[PDB]
């Protein structure tokens, strides 16, 4: 019974969490000051997105030194004090591990690029131009364009699956794996409690490097032939030595692989995120296109991941939000009239699944997309570039702004709204990204003083996971699969059940318990609800707009 199984993790994006220095950028001291808040929310893990030394060409995911902290966030002494104060409050700390690639400003790369005969050359993935002048493969970077960048001085291309200054490490090379493990030991011995492993499932490449005539080439590196071998080796060398938690962030992976990644017998990872439920509103897999989410598909994806991982002995990391996705109230809830109720409903819908839940900073306040209506308010380079291109293509300003409001990666990066003071109390200076005007109504101080707040609903869900074992051990059973508005399911235990009923829309609808649900001899009590208007009988009743109810059934 490992500590991570009943944990709730709070995801912090430090640059937007809390500025204590006045430069408008969040810092580690700001995190320390907020530990009591995190503890009050009843999270027992904190996860920091990358804070390592980095040129910042790619939001910190381009690391030039894994052993030091980007100066703006604070000092190593600050970090060590964060670990000490977190641990004092019973809070564990996990870091972001980004080892598929490094910055091309990393010393290994600078050495490696300098000549084909340099000691570090094989730390990266180098290939010759094809005789026909083509790049070594037709693979595409996830940033667009070719995944190979030519280096004139040495006469070869290096592989970058991501941005140009993010060079893929050569995991075929034992020296590299060894270096990475040494670095992980450094952080564990400092006392951190685990890692999120960034796109870890793309580290094994097909060493034949064939062309892809059926896609962009991801089938030659996604969940590749040695990934499970590398993860298990990583587990033997590192993770097995500490009381650790590891969560792998898998890029377009499959359920069968994730079962293998997370089954305790594999000795690979503890849990994984997948992103399938967060592609439910992409029409034709077009990531920037507007569309309504496909509810039935959403329910099918969630259910499949619950039942198959449960069956296979895998473990899911449960989440709606991160620094790259729209805030969920705005995306799948109603950030208008039903902001509070729909935010509570969304939290319940996911937290009553089997898995380890993750809360993204500000999600517990029901923070919304900021709805910035002028390009001068945006920051992310992909947003600025998309605006520039759509403008040149003649799209009216208002239509471009509507796209950015739905899709900009800036949207979940606005500063956490602490209070009703200037810039919501995030900073005394000028924030690196603006705070939208809702902050006067949406902020921690307000939520903390409202017993009916989204915050306290999350706190209660968090404590429930510690109080009721069935949340962890019960199976999952989808019901009302084809219902156009309700997401309802059971968690089945030993003479004990949870019945979870969520209205995903703002209309009234009928719930009726299916005949094949056997609850003879079971007594019902409300475990948690977002509405005091409770049905006389849960077996058939009219569900209110965005109503969410969980019943504890015991025999
Ligand atoms: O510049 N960036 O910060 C950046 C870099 C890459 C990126 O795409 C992808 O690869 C990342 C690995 O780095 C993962 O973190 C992320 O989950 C995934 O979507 C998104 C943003
Ligand atoms: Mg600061």
């Amino acid at each position: 019974n490992p500590w991570w199984k009943k944990a709730v993790v709070y995801q912090i994006y430090p640059k937007s969490f809390k500025d204590t220095t006045g430069n408008g950028v969040g810092d580690i001291r700001g995190i320390i000051e907020k530990l009591d808040y995190i503890k009050e929310l009843a999270c027992d893990v904190i996860w920091l997105t990358p804070i390592y030394q980095s040129p910042q060409n790619d939001n910190g995911y381009d690391i030039s030194d894994y052993y030091s902290i980007h100066e703006e966030y604070g000092t190593m002494a600050d970090f060590e004090e964060l670990l000490e104060e977190a641990h004092k409050r019973g809070i564990k700390v996990i870091m972001d591990l980004v080892v598929n690639h490094t910055s091309t400003e990393h010393r290994w790369f600078k050495e490696a690029a300098s000549g084909k005969e340099n000691l570090y050359r094989d730390f990266y993935i180098w290939k010759d131009m094809k005789p026909n002048g083509a790049p070594p493969t037709n693979w595409e970077s996830k940033f667009g364009g070719s995944a190979w960048e030519f280096h004139a001085e040495s006469g070869q291309y290096y592989l970058h699956l991501y941005d140009v200054t993010q060079a893929d490490l050569n995991w075929e090379n034992e020296a590299v794996r060894k270096k990475v493990y040494e670095m992980m030991h450094f952080w564990f011995e400092k006392g951190i409690d685990g890692f999120q492993l960034d796109v870890i499932n793309v580290i094994s490449k097909d060493q034949r490097f064939p062309d892809d005539d059926e896609g962009d080439g991801r089938r030659f590196y996604t969940d590749g032939p040695r990934v499970h071998e590398f993860l298990n080796e990583m587990n033997r060398e590192v993770f097995s030595k500490y009381d650790s938690m590891t969560v792998g962030e898998m890029s377009s992976t499959t359920i069968a692989d994730c079962i293998r990644y997370t089954n305790p017998e594999s000795r690979e990872l503890d849990m994984v995120f997948n992103f399938h439920h967060l592609k439910a509103d992409y029409p034709n897999g077009e990531k920037w296109a507007l569309a309504d989410f496909d509810f039935l598909k959403l329910k099918k994806i969630l259910s499949e991941w619950q039942t198959e991982m449960n069956k296979g002995g895998g473990w899911n990391a449960l989440f709606w939000c991160n620094h790259d996705q729209p805030r969920i109230v705005s995306r799948y809830g109603d950030d208008g009239k039903y902001r509070k109720k729909s935010a509570k409903m969304l939290a319940t819908a996911i937290h009553m699944l089997q898995g380890t839940p993750y809360i993204y900073q500000g999600e517990e306040l029901g923070m919304t997309n900021p709805k910035f209506d002028d390009i001068s308010l945006y920051r992310d380079v992909e947003s600025l570039n998309m605006y520039r291109i759509l403008k040149e293509a003649g799209k009216p300003e208002a239509e471009i702004i509507e796209i950015l409001k739905a899709k900009s990666r800036d949207n979940s990066r606005t500063p956490v709204q602490w209070n009703g003071e200037e810039n919501a109390g995030f900073t005394a200076g000028t924030p690196w990204i603006p705070v939208p005007d809702n902050y006067k109504e949406i902020n921690a101080e307000e939520a903390l003083n409202d017993p009916d707040s989204i915050f306290y609903h999350y706190k209660k869900l968090n404590e429930l996971r510690k109080e009721f074992d069935i949340i962890t051990t019960g199976d999952y059973q989808l019901i009302l699969e084809d219902d156009q508005e309700l997401y309802a399911y059971l968690r089945n235990g030993a003479d004990e059940k949870l019945l979870v009923i969520n209205n995903f829309y703002g209309k009234e609808t009928e719930f009726q318990l299916p005949d094949d649900i056997d609850i003879e001899g079971y007594d019902a009590k409300v475990l948690i609800s977002n509405d005091t208007d409770l049905p006389e009988s849960f077996k058939r009743f009219t569900v209110k707009p965005y109503q969410s109810i969980v019943y504890h059934l015991a025999k």
